[PDB]
């Protein structure tokens, strides 16, 4: 019985509240909110103001100071009648935040209280508008037990404080700028604050404070110092200045998401805060800079501009993350960037698009908004953002922005709107390319190619289609922007042109079968097609293995030269996936080896782009090649293929890895580029001769400097299956299980160990002392690693991976909902699979079907799936 709601529906709200006054009466078990709100008319006159809440004890209603009559509670509503037009609102109300498990509203973390809004958390504070085109001034009062709480925190600035009889005391805080409710915070406790300063190009001085626990500021700096390059980012690149006097981060150990951009005050998962050089990798380093600039860059592109409602997310999200690719992009390396953002979309959000759950990055339908945060809203979001980018250039994309904003700031608008504005800045008409927004699935763009020597013309024929999903029978030709390259054979770029003009090198695919002509063609070129991935689409082309090596040693972009080895690796990932299933071993010929020996031994190659050819697609990317996944081949073909690339580099990967050695540990680009291409080299020596492997690895873990260098080691001993392996697991335990982030990156290596026992290594660490099903980090590190990670075992031929899950989830159905939304996702793939994987798959959901008390976000995927 929960009901969808629909995009179709939306209208303008009968009621808004202008401005609303908060107080906080603070404790774990009790909280007593009071919460005073100006509310004006804007429907009919005998429109009930209708209230969301959920959770909520009321405890009274007035209207200006009168005790209200006219009033019911209904199911996660407070429906008010017979109002004036013009009103002062007071609503009082208890609510219990030690008791709040699924950390939506106000809850505990630790010894912290914290908040969590977004998407429909403040209902679960107070009823509220809670929807984000109403917007409201918030002043926000907060009383407390001054030991337990010394630190009060909401957003914006201090206006008021005081203290009272019996050890308490106060902090009222007023944020001048309109918010919708989503963006609400508040913060109750006992920490370390690291305090620091930026100023902005215009000359204001902005205060920024990290609070972390008690301990943790040794951990602090690199977050500080990624702020402070967020917003000298954002001003050079898009020119946006911070608009507050004090930038708040909260980290806390508890929390779902990520983090959050609550207006000058936001909340972190401390996973994209807490960093040391001997606690976290390059990767948690550039992870946590990516995450802090993301959630500033939402101060304008979320907070000065917000969403008339949640079907419009992916106009913050998919504008932030294409934002938050072009700060890391910028600062660090573009390529790496690019590729890696590029293995996201086809290994992970291409499966989201082939799945029961498949929709446009503008939903049409949802029944639980916290489902819709997805890798489609996100992050084939910021594929659209950049299709944008690429069809307008970045002068006209930067007016279109400057445009959004002038029309836009202080209200809540929609993607239309922000599509609109960048066609009337630009000039480019983006009408047809409206249909990324509303179409769900991933195109598949087929290309064939005529030379003729004659005419000395290359004809390119290019189809698209994009198949049926689920949720939509009409499929309808979209505008994508297919840029290509074309290369004579010396690798010279021959000019593009057509009848004695030149052609923009990004083509304009907009039918199901059009043919671009290219005169001055005097030899037969090799093409780069889709450069750069210029549109989220699958690519046909036959490419020949000569035409492939042919780019991985001259295409101008280092994308292209990647992006070659995938489509060289495909082949005979195909291949060898068939043969494994008629039980024959691995077949790769020698000039493929030969491809991959030249990328080792070029000098002139950039490192950070070496390593990414020398890493191999993941068991996720591989599945992506198929029409039905078989998940114990895939694993079976990447360490075969791992060991037959092992076997004939060994001499040539020993060498670089020896040459790319760094005694001085730094977290700077080209130091983080070395490294990566000696730890790419180590996963292959790990599967050598295994006295000369077990010896190198157990070395490399020993004398590390850093973590990074030390995670690589201990990987490649749980990947090859060492004999050092149990040891150097041990002794990782022993030096680290105080440390849940740290630990993290162990229990996603149990999860996804290549052992036999692997499942059963995973129950027993349900018991492991530095793991709780009481913190999503850990669940997620050790149960959703297993399932979402480690197919293989997941989808174990007995059935003992659903079975497992289907025991996780139906703990966390009842415990939080949002951890086992993320968590059921493997489950829901099931037409993916055989059909014997596919029969227990589908009584596993139909057992979770069942289930009491099945919440919304599980049985809108369970309906979906089994359907
Ligand atoms: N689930 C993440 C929530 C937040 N609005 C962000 O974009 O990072
Ligand atoms: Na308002
Ligand atoms: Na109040
Ligand atoms: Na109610
Ligand atoms: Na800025
Ligand atoms: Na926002
Ligand atoms: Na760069
Ligand atoms: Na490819
Ligand atoms: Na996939
Ligand atoms: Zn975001």
């Amino acid at each position: 019985q929960p009901q969808a709601k629909y995009r179709h529906d939306y209208r303008a709200p009968d009621y808004q509240i202008t401005d609303i006054d908060l107080t906080f009466d603070l404790d774990a078990q009790k909280t007593v909110v009071t919460a005073v709100s100006q509310a004006v008319r804007h429907g009919a006159s005998d429109a009930p103001l209708r209230l969301n809440g959920e959770d909520l004890k009321l405890v009274s209603v007035h209207i200006n100071d009168e005790p209200w009559t006219a009033w019911k509670e209904e199911e996660g509503a407070l429906v008010i009648s017979n109002l004036p037009e013009r009103f002062t609102l007071k609503i009082i109300n208890e609510i219990s935040p030690a008791a709040n498990t699924a950390l939506e509203g106000l809850y505990q973390s630790g010894d912290a209280l914290c908040t969590q809004c977004e998407a429909e958390g403040f209902r679960h504070i107070t009823y509220y508008l809670d929807r984000p085109d109403v917007l409201a001034r918030f002043t926000t009062k907060i009383i407390a037990d001054k030991i337990k709480y010394p630190f009060l925190l909401s957003n914006g600035n201090r206006v008021a404080q005081g203290e009272l009889e019996n050890g308490r005391h106060w902090v009222q805080w007023q944020d001048p700028f309109p918010k919708p409710c989503y963006l609400f915070a508040l913060v109750a406790g006992d920490f370390d604050v690291l305090r620091d300063t930026f100023t902005t190009r215009s000359g204001r001085e902005v205060a920024l404070e990290l609070y972390v626990d008690r301990g943790n500021l040794d951990r602090a700096p690199w977050a500080m110092t990624s702020l402070k390059n967020s917003m000298k980012w954002d001003e050079e690149r898009f020119g946006l200045e911070y608009d507050l006097d004090i930038y708040m981060i909260v980290a806390v150990d508890f929390f779902n998401a990520g983090a959050m951009e609550n207006k000058g005050l936001n909340i972190f998962n401390s996973k994209y805060v807490l960093a040391r050089t001997d606690t976290a990798t390059d990767k948690d380093y550039l992870d946590i800079e990516r995450v802090i600039g993301h959630e500033y860059f939402h101060n304008w592109t979320g907070n000065r501009v917000t969403c008339r409602d949640w079907f419009q997310l992916s106009l913050k999200e998919g504008l932030t993350v294409f934002r938050d690719q072009e700060f890391s992009s910028d600062l660090g390396s573009r390529a790496v960037n690019r590729i890696n953002n590029v293995r996201t979309m086809r290994g992970l959000q291409f499966a989201e698009d082939a799945s029961p759950m498949a929709h446009p990055i503008r939903p049409d339908m949802v029944i639980e908004m916290n489902n819709f945060y997805t890798l489609t809203v996100y992050e084939k979001g910021a594929e659209v953002i950049r299709m944008i980018h690429t069809l307008l250039g970045e002068e006209n994309f930067q007016k279109g922005m400057q445009l959004y904003f002038e029309r836009h700031d202080g209200s809540a608008a929609t993607c239309d709107d922000f599509v609109q504005a960048m066609e009337d800045a630009s000039n480019v008409d983006l009408s047809h390319f409206r249909r990324w927004y509303s179409q769900s699935g991933t195109p598949i763009v087929t290309v064939k190619d005529d030379y003729n020597p004659e005419t000395e013309q290359y004809t390119l024929t290019i189809s698209q289609r994009t198949p049926a999903t689920p949720d939509q029978a009409e499929k309808q030709p979209l505008h994508i922007p297919f840029a290509i390259e074309l290369y004579d054979n010396e690798g010279k770029v021959i000019p593009l042109q057509k009848g004695g003009h030149p052609v923009n090198s990004v083509l304009n695919v907009t039918q199901a079968e059009q043919t671009f002509v290219f005169d001055n063609v005097y030899f037969q070129p090799v093409p780069a097609l889709l450069c750069e991935f210029s549109a989220p689409v699958k690519l046909e082309y036959k490419w020949s293995d000569q035409q492939l090596t042919f780019l991985m040693r001259h295409a101008r972009n280092d994308f292209s030269r990647w992006d070659a080895a995938q489509s060289l690796l495909a082949t005979y990932i195909k291949l060898n996936v068939a043969r494994h299933q008629q039980g024959q071993p691995l077949s790769l010929p020698v000039h493929v080896a030969d491809a991959f020996r030249a990328v080792l031994l070029d000098e002139k190659i950039d490192p950070a782009l070496a390593a990414e050819i020398l890493t191999l697609p993941s068991v996720n990317e591989m599945a992506e090649l198929f029409d039905i996944i078989d998940p114990i081949a895939i694993a079976e073909v990447r360490e075969a293929l791992t060991r037959t690339l092992a076997t004939e580099l060994a001499d040539e990967l020993l060498a670089i890895y020896n040459a790319n050695y760094q005694s001085e540990y730094r977290v700077e680009h080209e130091d983080i580029a070395k490294r990566t291409l000696r730890n790419a080299c180590l996963r292959f020596l790990a599967f050598g001769e295994t006295h000369l492997a077990d010896v190198l690895v157990s070395k490399q873990f020993h004398e590390a400097n850093n973590m990074t260098d030390a995670l690589a080691a201990l990987s490649a001993a749980v990947a090859a299956q060492l004999p050092c392996r149990d040891a150097l697991m041990q002794e990782y335990d022993d030096k680290w299980h105080q440390n849940g982030l740290v630990m993290d990156k162990w229990f996603i290596l149990q999860a996804t160990s290549p052992a036999a026992n692997v499942l059963e290594t995973v129950r027993g660490l349900l018991q492991h002392r530095s793991f709780t099903m009481s913190n999503p980090n850990r669940i997620r590190s050790l149960i959703g690693a297993f399932a979402g990670s480690n197919p293989a075992a997941f989808h174990a031929e007995d059935g003992s991976g659903y079975l497992f899950l289907v025991e996780m989830l139906t703990d966390l159905n009842s415990r939080n909902p949002q951890v086992a939304s993320r968590l059921i996702e493997p489950l829901i793939r099931l037409k993916r699979y055989d059909a014997k994987r596919q029969e227990k798959m589908r009584a596993a959901l139909e057992q979770l079907k069942g289930l009491e008390n099945l919440s919304g976000d599980l049985y809108e995927k369970i309906t979906k799936a089994l359907a």
